[PDB]
């Protein structure tokens, strides 16, 4: 019942794989992972496999490993990311030291879509329909993105959307330095760190999105985290005393009170020709008090959405355990932990 693997070199890197994947082909590679695309000769689909780079190094990676398997296996929805298979060449656990990851694959991401092709306001209504879609699902079981950009949303040739992350390197603070797509769709209290951060962290993302649609251009571009914020505080106006009070960092709460007052800005004067519908789900997403930001859920019974809205059609998650997430165990645990996972996976209906 075990399938035949069969080794193979590619860019310095071993892949062993069951035989129903072919034609492997280089995609990319970072610190966490290298990634080819092949042929699944069982379901006809082309797909990409991700080979995670040392999973169970240390307890931190042991446990990230665990965290997106555990992930994975959870989310079944139209516009999130499927795993169509996780497989492992160990025989047992004593030899189990690779993990491997399968899902459909993408080829294009939403930076090209809209960096290659006109969009109406109806195609901009049906791309952030189906992300507020995939958040009401993932926010539903407590699970956060917090890296939501258009590299991480694949979109077909009939607008289908689905969210993902393609992260493939450690989240450090040179990543995020200077003029880069890294930072600039990032909530301010998490890119400053102000405070513990929820889920609507990936709402600001949604309207950094949204605005770059309607515009063709990035909503903030900054240079750097200080000049991003000033482009945010342009826009949307420096906090009152209010959000400032909730900044629990002092230091980033003396820093905002240096800053020369500004209004919020009239957004129907920065989107011009914009559905003044868009213009109002903005205002509602671009919201610096992320207490007081709109929801997925009820972004979705915006007006903005009503050809597409659904209410019968815009499901929620099972529960989702995560209570090894405030967990202390050792490399090994969080590795058998992680082979019962592999073993326990049951492939998606066929297909
Ligand atoms: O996308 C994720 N993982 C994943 C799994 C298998 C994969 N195979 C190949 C890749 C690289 C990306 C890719 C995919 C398809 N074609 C080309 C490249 C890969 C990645 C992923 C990881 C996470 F930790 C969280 C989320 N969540 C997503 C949903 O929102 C919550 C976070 C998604």
């Amino acid at each position: 019942e075990r399938p035949t693997f069969y080794r193979q070199e590619l860019n310095k890197t071993i892949w062993e794989v069951p035989e129903r994947y072919q034609n492997l082909s280089p995609v990319g590679s970072g610190a966490y992972g290298s990634v080819c695309a092949a042929f699944d000769t069982k379901t006809g689909l082309r797909v990409a496999v991700k080979k995670l780079s040392r999973p169970f190094q240390s307890i931190i990676h042991a446990k990230r490993t665990y965290r997106e398997l555990r992930l994975l296996k959870h989310m079944k929805h139209e516009n999130v990311i499927g795993l169509l298979d996780v497989f492992t060449p160990a025989r047992s656990l004593e030899e189990f030291n690779d993990v491997y990851l399968v899902t459909h694959l993408m080829g294009a991401d939403l930076n090209n879509i809209v960096k290659c092709q006109k969009l109406t306001d109806d195609h901009v209504q049906f791309l952030i329909y189906q992300i507020l879609r995939g958040l009401k699902y993932i926010h539903s079981a407590d699970i956060i993105h917090r890296d939501l950009k258009p590299s991480n949303l694949a979109v077909n040739e009939d607008c289908e959307l689905k969210i993902l992350d393609f992260g493939l390197a450690r989240h450090t603070d040179d990543e995020m330095t200077g003029y880069v797509a890294t930072r600039w769709y990032r909530a301010p209290e998490i890119m400053l760190n102000w405070m513990h951060y929820n889920q609507t962290v990936d709402i600001w993302s949604v309207g950094c999105i949204m605005a770059e649609l309607l515009t063709g251009r990035t909503l903030f571009p900054g240079t750097d985290h200080i000049d991003q914020l000033k482009l945010i505080l342009r826009l949307v106006g420096t906090p009152g005393a209010e959000l400032l009070k909730k900044i629990s960092s002092e230091s980033a709460r003396n820093y905002i009170q240096s800053l020369t007052q500004m209004p919020k800005m009239n957004f129907a004067n920065v989107f011009i020709g914009a559905n003044p519908l868009a213009v109002d789900l903005l205002e509602k997403m671009l919201v610096l008090d992320s207490d007081k930001r709109i929801t997925a859920a009820q972004a979705l019974a915006h007006a903005y959405f009503a050809q597409y809205h659904d209410p019968d059609d815009e499901p929620v998650a099972d529960p989702y355990d995560q209570s090894f997430e405030s967990r202390d165990l050792l490399i090994d645990e969080w590795k058998s932990l992680t082979y019962d996972e592999v073993i326990s996976f049951v492939p998606p209906p066929l297909d």
